[PDB]
C-alpha cells in the first residue's frame, strides 16, 4: 500500500498520473512509440500540510535504493566561487546511467526541502555576492542540456511556492507543481485512523474515544496540527490514573496502562494547541465579553438574518461572495453581533479581523496584512471575516475629513473580489459611521446592511437588566417606575458601563446612581 | 527533590506534560502504543524572569549531560553564504544516534538562548544578500524528513515572541509555546525562599526578616528584579559592618559576626524603585510638585470619584477595561489630580505615558512608545496607565487644525482594546480641550469624564490660599476684602504662579501687586 497519509487522495493518485504512471507498466509500450518522462515534483502549502511526509514515503515505496536526499541550504556555505559543485555532484552518481535502463519504478530520486533557499531569482536579482544566481542556473541547466537522466525525479517543495524561478517552474525541469492544502473533515477522519492505529491497548486506543466526534469539532486545522492532538492526548494519559502520581520522583507502571481516554483530547484541545490558523477558537470571546441577552425582539431579528443570509453562502452559485453590514449607534453591540453570526455560522475559517491587532501601522502596513488575511480566506472551501469596525481601518477622523484612501481603495475591491471558484465568502462589516460610507460609497459595495439599533423603550431596558440580572426585585421597581413610558436610547455596551458603575456606591443608593448615569 | 525555581510550578509541571511524559516514564508502551516524542518548547517572556533559569535548570534535571548550549546570534559568523556550517554541526553529533543505536539514550539537548535574532522568515525576503533566510531553513529542515525517533529536543527562548517564524511554532517542530511572566502573590515566596535559604545566619539570615511580610509589598516586579533586591540588601548590610573609605579591609568581623537586618533590605527599596513593572513613588512626583490640597468639594468630588472608579476596576469583572477622561480649562491641575487618583489606588503597575519624555519624536515613534506602555500594563494582573495630556500626544494646534492622525487612531483603539483573560487596566486621560475630543469621536470612546474646574469663588480662593500658608493674616484680610463681591476664575497652577510672582515684590507691595495680577 503505502505508509498512513491522510485525506491526500486527489493528490497522491495525481501524482500517480504524471510521475508513477510511467516507467513500470509502459516500458514495452514507450519503447515503440514514447517519449520523456516527468523531470521532477514541486510541492505547495502551509506549513503542516504533508509536504515532506510524502518525500519520506515517495522515496520508499518508489523502491529506489537511493534517496539522495539534500537539505535545501546544505550546499551554499563552501568557499567563495566554488560553491555550485556540490549540486553538480548530486545528479553525478545517477548521471552514470545515462547509457543504461532498468525495471520496477526507475530509480534515482533528488529531494530538495524548502527549495526556495537555493531557487531564488523570481525575476527581481534577489541577493548578492554572485551566488544566489549561479546555483539557480547550475540547477536550472543539470536537468535539461544536455538530455538527462531520463531516470532522475528532482522532487522538491517550499512553503513560500511563487518566489522560485519562473524559468525552474516550466514542464522541461519541474513538471508538476502541486498543492498540498490541509484536508477537509473527509480528510481529517483518515488521519487521526492513521495516527490512532499503532495505538492497539484495549482497543486500538480506548473504547470511548470516537474519531468522528474528534472529526468535526476539530475542524480546519492541518495534519501535524493534529497529529499534535493525538500525541498531547496520549501524553496527558502518561499523566493520568497510571501517571497522574508521578510525584517527579517517578512511578513505574503500577496502574497498568490507563486506556487514552474522550476527556484527554478534549482537555489538550482546550489547552494548549492553538490551531494557528485559527478555527473554532480564535479567542473570539474577547469580543463577546459578557454574552449575547436576547433584551429585545431586534435582537433576533439580526442573527436570524445572519443565517438566511448565512445559508445564502453555503448553498448559492451565482453569488460565491457575500459581504454585509452592520451598523448602528456607538457601543451598540456590533462586533459581538458580527462574531456571534460568524460563530454560529458553523464555518471553517472564521477570522475576526479586527484592527486592534494593527496598531501604529502605517497606511501600506493595513493593507499587506489585510491582504494576508484575505488570501488565507481564499485558500477555505468555506470562510467567513469580520472585517470588524471600518471606520478604524481607514484610520478615519471627522476634522476636514482625513483618513486612509490606500487601505479605502483596498477595501473596496476586496469587497468585490472574488474567491477561487468554488470557494464561498462571508464578509460581515461593521461600523458606527453610515452616513460616513454613505460618502464613500462602500454601501455600494456590500450587498445588504442590517441596522443595530440601541435598546428602545423601558420593556427592553428591564428586559436588558432582567437578563443580566443585577438588581433586586424592589430595586427593579424603583427603574420600572421611571422608565416605562420614557424615551430612552442607549446602547447595550453602555449600559453595561452604567450598571457597574452604579454597583460601586452604597448598596441603598445602587438604584438611583444608575438613574442619574441614565440621564445622559 | 529539584534545584530552585520560584513561582513556576504551573509552566514548569506543562513541559512534563510535553517533553517530560514521553521518553522516561514507561519506557517499552511508548513503542507498543506508538508515538512520536516531542521536538521542542518555546519559552516566551518579558526580560528577566526565568528564561534561561529553564535551560540551565532543565539542562540538568535531565541527567542528559551534553546540552549543546548556542548563544543567539553565535551562528551568522562566517562570510555571506558559509552561515550554514554552525546549524547542521549543531545537531551532527546527535545525528549520529541514527546507528545501531537508534532508539535507547538519547542524548538531546540544543537551547538557541534567543532565537529571534535567527527566525523570521518574513514571506517578502526584504533582506540583502541572505541575512535571515537560509539560517531559517537550513533550521527547518535538519529537524525534519529524514529524521529518526529522534535524538534531539530544541529549547528556544525569546523576549519577543511574535516576532519568530510563524513555520516554525507548528506543532512538529517546536509544540508548545510556553507564557513565562512575573509571577503573582503566592509565586513570590517561593523565589526569596529559594535565594535567602542559603543566606543564612545560621539557616536563615534575622528575626525581623520575614519574607513572607516582604513578599506581599514587592509586588510586581519579577523574578531577576526580585533576586537583585536580595543581593542589593546584603551589600547594604557589608557597608553597615565594613568600612570603605580606600582600600580599607581591616575587620575580621568587627560585632564577630554578621546578620541582614529588615531595615537593610527596605534600604534597598529605595533603590530597586520596581523597576519595569511596578512603582513605588517610582519618581512621579516630578507630576505632584506642590502636594494635593483640598480646597473644597470640587476636588473632593474629583479624587472620590477617582477612587469610586478604581473600585469599578478592581472588583468588576463583567468591564475589565475602565477608562476615565479629567477635563477642564487649561492650568486646572489636571495631571496632578490624575497622579493622585493613581497613587491613591494602590495598583501594582503605574506608567504614565506623557508628552514630556516624547519630544521631537514623529508620527511612527509616538505610537510605539504608547504601544510599549500599554503592553507592559497588559502583562500584570492590574494595571493604571495616565494617558496624560491628550492634546500634546495628538501634538493637536488649531489652525486649519493640525494633529497627528496615526496618533489618534492608535488611541482611539487602546481605549477599547481589553487586556487578556483576568487582567485589568485603569487608562485616566487629562486634556484641557473637552470640545476639541468631541470633534474627533473620543469622548464616545471613554466610559465617563470629570469636570476639574477652576476656583469660582472668593471663599474658595481664601481657602486655597489658607492651606498653601504664604500671606500673612492681616495680609490676606486685604485679600478678603478684595476678591469677594467680584467673582475670579483662575486655575490652581496658575495661581501657583501669581503667588511666587507677588513675593518678589517689596513687601510694602506684595499684596497690592496679587490683587493686580488677579485682575486678569
Ligand atoms: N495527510 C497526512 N497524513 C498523515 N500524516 C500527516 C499528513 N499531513 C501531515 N502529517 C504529519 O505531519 C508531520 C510532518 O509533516 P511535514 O513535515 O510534511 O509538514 P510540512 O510543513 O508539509 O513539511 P516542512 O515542515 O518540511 O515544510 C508528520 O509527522 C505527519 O505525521
Ligand atoms: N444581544 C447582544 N448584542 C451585542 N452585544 C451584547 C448583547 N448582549 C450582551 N452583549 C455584550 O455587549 C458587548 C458589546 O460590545 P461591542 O464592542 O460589540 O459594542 P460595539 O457597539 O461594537 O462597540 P464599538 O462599536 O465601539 O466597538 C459585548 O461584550 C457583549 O458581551
Ligand atoms: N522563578 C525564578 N526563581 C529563581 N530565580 C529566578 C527566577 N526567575 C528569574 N530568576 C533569576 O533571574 C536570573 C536570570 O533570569 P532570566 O533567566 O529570566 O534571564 P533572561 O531574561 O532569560 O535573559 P536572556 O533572555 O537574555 O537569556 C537568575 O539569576 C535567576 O536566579
Ligand atoms: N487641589 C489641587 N489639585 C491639583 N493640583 C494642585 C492642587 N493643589 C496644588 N496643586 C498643584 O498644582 C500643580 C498643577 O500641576 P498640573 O500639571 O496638574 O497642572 P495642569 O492643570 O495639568 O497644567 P496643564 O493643564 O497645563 O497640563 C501641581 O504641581 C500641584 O502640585
Amino acid at each position: 500500500e503505502k505508509m498512513g497519509i491522510g485525506g491526500l487522495d486527489k493528490e497522491f493518485s495525481d501524482i500517480f498520473r504524471r510521475a508513477f504512471a510511467s516507467r513500470v507498466f509502459p516500458p514495452e509500450i514507450v519503447e515503440q512509440m514514447g517519449c520523456k518522462h516527468v523531470k521532477g515534483i514541486l510541492l505547495y502549502g502551509p506549513p503542516g500540510c504533508g509536504k515532506t511526509l510524502l518525500a519520506r514515503q515517495i522515496g520508499k515505496m518508489l523502491n529506489a535504493r537511493e534517496p539522495k536526499v539534500v537539505n535545501g541550504p546544505e550546499i551554499l556555505n563552501k568557499y567563495v566561487g566554488e560553491s555550485e559543485a556540490n549540486i553538480r555532484k548530486l545528479f553525478a552518481d545517477a548521471e552514470e546511467e545515462q547509457r543504461r535502463l532498468g525495471a520496477n519504478s526507475g530509480l534515482h530520486i533528488i529531494i530538495f526541502d524548502e527549495i526556495d533557499a537555493i531557487c531564488k531569482q523570481r525575476g527581481s536579482m534577489a541577493g548578492s555576492t554572485g551566488v544566489h544566481d549561479t546555483v539557480v542556473n547550475q540547477l536550472l541547466s543539470k536537468i535539461d542540456g544536455v538530455e538527462q537522466l531520463n531516470n532522475i525525479l528532482v522532487i522538491g517543495m517550499t512553503n513560500r511556492p511563487d518566489l522560485i524561478d519562473e524559468a525552474l517552474l516550466r514542464p522541461g525541469r519541474l513538471e508538476v507543481k502541486m498543492e498540498i492544502g490541509l484536508p477537509d473533515e473527509k480528510g481529517r477522519l483518515q488521519i487521526l485512523h492513521i495516527h490512532t492505529a499503532r495505538m492497539r491497548g484495549h482497543q486500538l486506543l480506548s473504547a470511548d474515544v470516537d474519531i468522528k466526534e474528534l472529526a468535526v469539532e476539530t475542524k480546519n486545522f492541518s495534519g501535524a496540527e493534529l497529529e499534535g492532538l493525538v500525541r498531547a492526548a496520549q501524553s496527558t494519559a502518561m499523566n493520568r490514573h497510571i501517571k497522574a502520581s508521578t510525584k517527579v520522583e517517578v512511578d513505574m507502571e503500577k496502574a497498568e496502562s490507563l486506556q487514552v481516554t474522550r476527556g484527554d483530547f478534549l482537555a489538550s484541545l482546550e489547552n494548549d494547541i492553538k490551531p494557528a490558523f485559527g478555527t473554532n477558537q480564535e479567542d473570539y470571546a474577547s469580543y463577546i465579553m459578557n454574552g449575547i441577552i436576547k433584551w429585545g425582539d431586534p435582537v433576533t431579528r439580526v442573527l436570524d438574518d445572519g443565517e438566511l443570509l448565512v445559508q445564502q453562502t453555503k448553498n448559492s452559485d451565482r453569488t460565491p461572495l457575500v459581504s454585509v453590514l452592520l451598523e448602528g449607534p456607538p457601543h451598540s453591540g456590533k462586533t459581538a453581533l458580527a462574531a456571534k453570526i460568524a460563530e454560529e455560522s458553523n464555518f471553517p475559517f472564521i477570522k475576526i479581523c479586527s484592527p486592534d491587532k494593527m496598531i501604529g501601522f502605517s497606511e501600506t502596513a493595513k493593507c499587506q496584512a489585510m491582504k494576508k488575511i484575505f488570501d488565507d480566506a481564499y485558500k477555505s472551501q468555506l470562510s467567513c471575516v469580520v472585517v470588524d469596525d471600518i471606520e478604524r481601518l481607514l484610520d478615519y477622523v471627522p476634522i476636514g475629513p482625513r483618513f486612509s484612501n490606500l487601505v479605502l481603495q483596498a477595501l473596496l475591491v476586496l469587497l468585490k473580489k472574488a474567491p477561487p471558484q468554488g470557494r464561498k465568502l462571508l464578509i460581515i462589516g461593521t461600523t458606527s459611521r453610515k452616513d460616513v460610507l454613505q460618502e464613500m460609497e462602500m454601501l455600494n459595495a456590500f450587498s445588504t446592511t442590517i441596522h443595530v439599533p440601541n435598546i428602545a423603550t423601558g420593556e427592553q431596558l428591564l428586559e436588558a437588566l432582567e437578563l443580566l440580572g443585577n438588581f433586586k426585585d424592589k430595586e427593579r421597581t424603583t427603574i420600572a417606575q421611571q422608565v416605562k413610558g420614557k424615551k430612552v436610547w442607549i446602547g447595550i455596551k453602555k449600559l453595561l458601563m452604567l450598571i457597574e458603575m452604579s454597583l460601586q456606591m452604597d448598596p441603598e443608593y445602587r438604584v438611583r446612581k444608575f438613574l442619574a448615569l441614565l440621564r445622559e
